[PDB]
């Protein structure tokens, strides 16, 4: 029941959401993982996909680390959660883990804006401006890329074309 000496303007709901942001940061990174390597199965073979998604997936442990490394900034305290596995075993094609990918960076920016209400509410331009600044326009970028490699895939004829995933693999994710 003691405060950090470093404590200022740094509602208890504000870190509670944080810790829930860091959670939610480790899973995308997890579910990114388990992507990745369905891809480097011998019967997918896709190596640029499987590349994309280990990249995506480190991406999602640095914004886990970055929230971390704020939570200390403003006094806060890190409560970390069982980080759940991925919500799918198997991801059936390239469109498919895509789909799931945009799913889940909505999700991820749907969570944010909430986490940016509170903040807003609470009167913290300090949380609001780090939110913004490291995390708004990266869920933008990256729920149009996914948009834009979704859109490419079902032009393709994806998923019943091979043909389509091999070639993307090589044009667009090489
Ligand atoms: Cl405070
Ligand atoms: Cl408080
Ligand atoms: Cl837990
Ligand atoms: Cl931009
Ligand atoms: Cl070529
Ligand atoms: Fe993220
Ligand atoms: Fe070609
Ligand atoms: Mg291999
Ligand atoms: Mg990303
Ligand atoms: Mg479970
Ligand atoms: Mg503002
Ligand atoms: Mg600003
Ligand atoms: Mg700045």
């Amino acid at each position: 029941a003691s405060t950090s000496q470093v404590r200022q303007n740094y509602h208890q709901d504000s870190e509670a959401a944080i810790n829930r942001q860091i959670n939610l940061e480790l899973y995308a990174s997890y579910v990114y993982l388990s992507m990745s390597y369905y891809f480097d199965r011998d019967d997918v073979a896709l190596k640029n996909f499987a590349k994309y998604f280990l990249h995506q997936s480190h991406e999602e442990r640095e914004h886990a680390e970055k929230l971390m490394k704020l939570q200390n900034q403003r006094g806060g305290r890190i409560f970390l959660q069982d980080i759940k596995k991925p919500d799918c075993d198997d991801w059936e094609s390239g469109l498919n883990a895509m789909e799931c990918a945009l799913h889940l960076e909505k999700n991820v920016n749907q969570s944010l804006l909430e986490l940016h209400k509170l903040a807003t509410d609470k009167n913290d331009p300090h949380l609001c401006d780090f939110i913004e600044t490291h995390y708004l326009n990266e869920q933008v970028k990256a729920i149009k890329e996914l948009g834009d490699h979704v859109t490419n895939l079902r032009k393709m004829g994806a998923p019943e074309s091979g043909l389509a995933e091999y070639l993307f693999d090589k044009h667009t994710l090489g």
